[PDB]
């Protein structure tokens, strides 16, 4: 599913991501912007031989289980593909664990890189709040 900007903020919010570990929807929406171009089915292979999944692009190195990342952990207790669903509960719930993992949104490289310190609210603009 390719989410809308505003119908992504929304799901995020009903899914408790809104100002989680102090990161506003703005952060989480921009983050999903650059990570998946708001598509729940974006998977991307690393040189790692790791693969990132879904919406917030969850790495298969420690966060989820797919079957072929020799080293990996499944710190979120879930099949990598459950991150690809139309419903964002898995990836949100995963998200929650990661951001909780010391380093904040920094765990998301395009977030550090493309959204960090930027007018992130711009992302939830006009959104029926």
């Amino acid at each position: 599913k390719v989410f809308g900007r505003c119908e992504l903020a929304a799901a995020m919010k009903r899914h408790g991501l809104d100002n989680y570990r102090g990161y506003s929807l703005g952060n989480w929406v921009c983050a999903a912007k650059f990570e998946s171009n708001f598509n729940t089915q974006a998977t991307n292979r690393n040189t790692d031989g790791s693969t990132d999944y879904g919406i917030l692009q969850i790495n298969s190195r420690w966060w989820c289980n797919d079957g072929r990342t020799p080293g990996s952990r499944n710190l979120c207790n879930i099949p990598c593909s459950a991150l690809l669903s139309s419903d964002i509960t898995a990836s949100v719930n995963c998200a929650k664990k990661i951001v909780s993992d010391g380093n904040g949104m920094n765990a998301w490289v395009a977030w550090r890189n493309r959204c960090k310190g930027t007018d992130v609210q711009a992302w939830i603009r006009g959104c029926r709040l």
